[PDB]
């Protein structure tokens, strides 16, 4: 349906293809349900939208149309009521595409995007899904428990294990990031460390 999502699926079936470690994580069902999107904007939108330094190679077509469908996207909340501020929750960007709270449906994926501006820190989280980070945008150190850190760039990309404690830590750039889920969809993440970290 709207059109700035009929874009977005198009700048993502085409990287996905383009993507070996996309390509190699899931296939595109091709093939995805319409299912209508309830609008909440938050402040992060408007700091992906507003951001000078989302720099790229390759991949500003998809970045833009992150963009552009942010003004429709339900901007999620994840998080809610823990131990993070305000600090982070007017500061952590994420919007689904393919699943719950997205305008396509799918048992088999879920997209998203992951905004992020410099200095913040995403604590260590946890989650079901399998896991891939893509980066389209800017910059971001990549935590994961009992593996050296990963500075990540884009086309850069990690992937996470089920249940697999991770974390993100931004110094001065921004980034944005494609976030692709197999298997348990269902199950939202959740701090590793509700009281500590
Ligand atoms: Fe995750």
């Amino acid at each position: 349906t709207d059109p700035a999502f009929q874009n977005l699926l198009a700048e993502f079936q085409a990287l996905h293809a383009r993507e070996p470690a996309l390509a190699g994580f899931v296939a595109l069902p091709d093939s995805l349900t319409p299912q209508p999107v309830t609008p909440v904007r938050i402040p992060p939108a408007a700091l992906m939208e507003s951001d000078p330094d989302l720099t790229t190679t390759a991949y500003a077509a998809i970045r833009d149309a992150f963009i552009a469908a942010g003004a429709v996207a339900q901007w999620r909340l994840t998080y809610q009521g823990s131990r993070l501020g305000a600090d982070f929750m007017d500061r952590f960007a994420c919007y689904c595409l393919i699943g719950e709270g997205g305008p396509f449906a799918s048992d088999s994926l879920a997209a998203y995007v992951v905004y992020m501006p410099a200095g913040l820190y995403y604590p260590f989280h946890q989650h079901p899904a399998e896991e891939i980070y893509f980066i389209l945008a800017g910059e971001a150190e990549f935590l994961m428990e009992g593996h050296p850190p990963r500075r990540l760039g884009p086309g850069d990309h990690v992937f996470h294990p089920s249940g697999h404690p991770h974390a993100t830590r931004t110094y001065d750039r921004p980034f944005m990031a494609l976030v692709l889920w197999r298997g348990d969809l269902e199950t939202a993440p959740v701090l590793t460390y509700p009281e500590g970290e």
